[PDB]
Formats: C-alpha cells, structure tokens, sequence
C-alpha cells in the first residue's frame, strides 16, 4: 500500500525537516539571551556555563547534545553514520556554537525523502547496547525524537531560570497556518 | 496503513509511554522526599523561573497537551476528560495522569483514518488552520516534550536523582537474528 513512501516521507519530516525548525528555534532562542546579556550587562559567558543541577550539563553541552542528536540520528536512519561530519565539542563562546547549529543545519539540508527508503526497518545498535536494535522507526519515535526535545528544552529553562524572557513562541516557532 | 498508524504510535502510543515515565519519575520524587525529609508540597510548587508555571502546572498541561491532542487528531470532541486544574497533591495529580492514559487507550488506529489532512484551529487562531499531520510533528509533540522536560528539571533541578532512562523509559530492545 506504498508504505515505503509513507515510513520515509514521515520520518523525513520528523527528523530532517522539524528538527531543522528547531535547530533555527533554537538559534532564535540565543538571539533572546544576547538581548538579556546586553540588557542586564550579564557576561554571555555565564549564561554558556549555567546550568539546573551541580552533575548536569550546561548549556553549552546541552546545545552540543541537541545538534548531535539531530545529526546522528539522522546519520543514523540513513545508514550514513561513517560519512557524518564530525565534532570534537571544543566550543565555548556563542559564536562557535552558532557555527555548530549552522554546520548541523547545512547537513541537514543535504538529505532527500529518498534516503529515507529503509529507515522505518534499518537495523540500530548503539555501542552500549551489546549487539541489540531498535527498528530506525522505533528509534525515532522513542529515542531520537525525545532526546531532540529534552536537549532543547533544558537549553530553553536553563536560560529562563537565569532571566531571559523566551517564551513558548520562541521554542515552537512559527506555524504553517492557512487561511480558512 | 497510509499515515493511520504513524500518527497513532507517535501520539496514543508514545505519549502514553511517556505519561507513564512521567508517573514513574514522581515515584523517585516520592523517594526523595522520604529520605531528604522534604514536604511533597514544596517540589509540587516549585519552579524554574518566578514567572514560569510550576510543576503541578507542568504536569497538567503535559497532560492536557495529549488529551487534546488526540481529541483534535481525530475529531472526537464532543466528549473528553474535563479537569479543572484543582489538584494540589501528588495523589490528584496522579489521577489526573490516569485519567489520560486511560483515555488514551480508548482509542484504535482506525480512530486516525483521517488524521493526516483534518483541520485543526484552535479557539485563539482566529480561524486559521493546520493541517492534522503538520499539528502533530510542529505543535502536540513538541509541546508535550518541552511540559514533560520542564517538570523533570524542577524535579532534577531540587535534587531528586532522575536520570534520562527516567525520562525516555524502557526500549523495545530486539537481538539480532539474521
């Protein structure tokens, strides 16, 4: 019943497509905390190693985490893992994270509804899982797609807790809407 | 068959396992509580931010993000759960979190025959629509992500030891058979 087209049309729209919105959301969320930084004259270095908890990544590493999970997951569903650029997370001032979203964003941008053909069916295994699986699409929807959010909206509350007035807009984006 | 099935796993199913995370982590709460000698009370009204909605709000809309979003998915919304927002205890705020699930497992694949392409607006759009598929990927999914993330940072954030397993729960690990 053309179930090919459907499982890669969907998960290229999960993956590729939102978390690109998301990624620029997230880009638009730093816009804001340059604002407070000026505004409240908050050094941005401050905010970039804040964090929720002592033994919780800051908000450099949750940027980090969320780019990567974008493009390995993608990498990943793809079966293209061995040609994904690679990153050694040695940033620490906005500019370079802006660099790591751009970088992400412009991978992103590379793939096709095609190269999702077999991603509801391939087989993933991470290096910890002692040789099991997730079906592309279980690891999707159960994996991936949670982690993308979890990232980004620590990265989101870690900015909040410390003053800066980004709103639920701001992480969501704008919407398709139309016209009735 | 089509996107029937998709938009069901990604909404009835995944958000109710999530829920259930979401309930499992109050357990750890709970656990915390006990041995910090910490008065449920105090995590239930706590906050990341002055003006940002605290965890019982959290918690609520994380719920109401699911409910509705099934209900406009499918176009069922003659008759759903009506909460009010009066809970004030973890006990309420559990049954609150059941209330959902069972709802939610109410439904069938067959229930999103027409999911993709239904209209969605909202009471404040004014009119303006999106279609079901774009309301699922850009609006309920994450919305319920970002209500269930924040609760686990206020939680993570006054020293309840949750951890990402807490978060993403159990996965269907398979062994390799060819």
């Amino acid at each position: 019943h053309h179930e090919n087209l459907y499982f890669q049309g969907m998960l290229y729209d999960l993956t590729v497509v939102q978390f690109s919105k998301m990624l620029k959301n997230l880009n638009a969320i730093f816009d804001k905390a340059e604002a407070f930084a000026e505004l409240k004259k908050v050094d941005m270095d401050v905010l970039l190693n804040s964090r929720l908890a002592a033994d919780q990544f800051n908000l450099i590493r949750q940027v980090q985490i969320a780019c990567d999970t974008a493009k390995v997951g993608v990498a990943r569903l793809t079966g293209q893992l061995e040609t994904a650029p690679k990153h050694d997370d040695s940033e620490t001032t906005l500019a370079e994270l802006r660099q790591r979203i751009a970088s992400v964003l412009t991978y992103l941008e590379g793939f096709s509804e095609a190269d999702f053909a077999n991603a509801a069916t391939i087989q993933i295994s991470q290096p910890r899982w002692q040789g099991k699986y997730l079906t592309g699409y279980e690891f999707a929807i159960e994996h991936a797609i949670p982690n993308l959010y979890f990232h980004i909206t620590t990265a989101y509350g870690i900015l909040r807790h410390n003053g800066v007035e980004v709103g639920k807009k701001d992480y969501l984006g704008a919407m398709p809407y139309k016209a009735p």
